[PDB]
C-alpha cells in the first residue's frame, strides 16, 4: 500500500474543463469525476443544484494542496465550490504506483 | 485545514427529500448527493449523501434521526470517515480553513 | 461505531458484473457502484465500486483478485479508505453497530 492523499474537489459543473486543467497540469496522474446534486452555504453559486466532484489521489500532501490553492484562488471567490482531503492507500495503480507496484509489506 | 467528518449515507432514492430535510435541521452547512447503484444482504437504483460536519455530534445526531425513522422499512447504510476542509466559505468561515 | 475498511475500485465499466461477481465471492455484505468519468476530450467512461468490509484481508482480498484478473489488460486504480459505520443491519447485524456485550 502506497499512503495517498485524496484530494475531493465539488464544484460546478460549468467548471469542468478548467480545472481538468489545472490537475492535468500540475503533475497529478489522473482524476475520477462525477455529476452530483448540491445544496451549499457560501451562497456563490455564479447562476439542489448540479455539480461536479473531481477525486484526484496525489503522492504528496502538497501536490494536493497545490491544486487545490490553484483552484480555489483562481475560482472559489467567483463560483461555488468545497475542497478537501482524505486519507487513502493505493493498493493498485500502475501509473499512480509506476511499474515497481505499490509494495504490500 | 480544518478537520472535518465526512457523513456519507446510502439509502434509497424516494428518501431523497426527507433526508435534505434532516440534515438541513442538524445545522450542518450542506450536503452533497449522488445517483448511485447498489447491492445489499436481502444491480438497483438508489442515492448517497455525503456531509460534511464540523463536529462527530453533529453528523451523529444526522445518523441517528435518519436511521432512527427510516432504516427499520428502508435500506440504507450509514459510515463515516475523517476529512481535512481546505477550502470552503461557509464550512470555513470568511478567516478561511486556515484552522 | 464499528470499523471497516471502504474499498474503492474504479475501473472499467465492462468490468461490472466480472467484479461484482468478485466481490459477492469475498464475503463482503453489498457493494455501492456509481458511472464516472476518468482521466489516467480524454475523458472516458468508467465505474467505480464502494465496498466497505469488516477486515482489512477481505477487503486485499478483493482487490487482489481484481487486479491480477484484469489490470493487465483494463485500466484501473484501487485503493482504501478508513471509515466506521453507525448504522447497516446487514454490515452490523441484528445488535447494531454500537453494541457493548
Ligand atoms: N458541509 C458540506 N458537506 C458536503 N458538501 C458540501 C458542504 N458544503 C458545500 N458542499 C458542496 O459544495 C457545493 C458548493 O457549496 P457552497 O456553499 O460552496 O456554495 P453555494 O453557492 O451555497 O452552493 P449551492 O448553490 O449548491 O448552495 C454544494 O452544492 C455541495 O455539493
Ligand atoms: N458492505 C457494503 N459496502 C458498500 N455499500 C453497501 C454495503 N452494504 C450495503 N451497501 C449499500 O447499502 C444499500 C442498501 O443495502 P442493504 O443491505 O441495507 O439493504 P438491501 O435491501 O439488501 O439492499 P439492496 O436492495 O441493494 O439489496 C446497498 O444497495 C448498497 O448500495
Ligand atoms: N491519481 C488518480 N486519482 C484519481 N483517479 C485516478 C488516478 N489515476 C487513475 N484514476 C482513475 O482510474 C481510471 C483508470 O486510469 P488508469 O491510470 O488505470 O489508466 P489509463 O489507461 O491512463 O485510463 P484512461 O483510459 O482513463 O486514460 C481513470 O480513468 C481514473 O478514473
Ligand atoms: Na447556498
Ligand atoms: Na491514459
Amino acid at each position: 500500500a502506497k499512503p495517498a492523499n485524496k484530494l475531493v474537489i465539488v464544484t460546478e459543473k460549468i467548471l469542468l474543463k478548467k480545472i481538468a486543467k489545472i490537475i492535468d497540469e500540475s503533475g497529478a496522474k489522473g482524476y475520477t469525476v462525477m455529476n452530483t446534486g448540491g445544496k451549499g452555504s457560501r451562497n456563490v453559486r455564479s447562476s439542489i443544484e448540479a455539480n461536479i466532484k473531481f477525486e484526484i489521489l496525489t503522492e504528496t500532501r502538497e501536490m494536493a494542496e497545490e491544486i487545490a490553492d490553484r483552484v480555489a484562488v483562481k475560482y472559489f471567490n467567483d463560483y461555488a465550490g468545497i475542497i478537501y482531503i482524505c486519507s487513502a492507500e493505493v493498493l493498485y495503480g500502475h501509473t499512480f504506483c509506476g511499474p515497481e507496484g505499490c509494495s504490500a509489506w
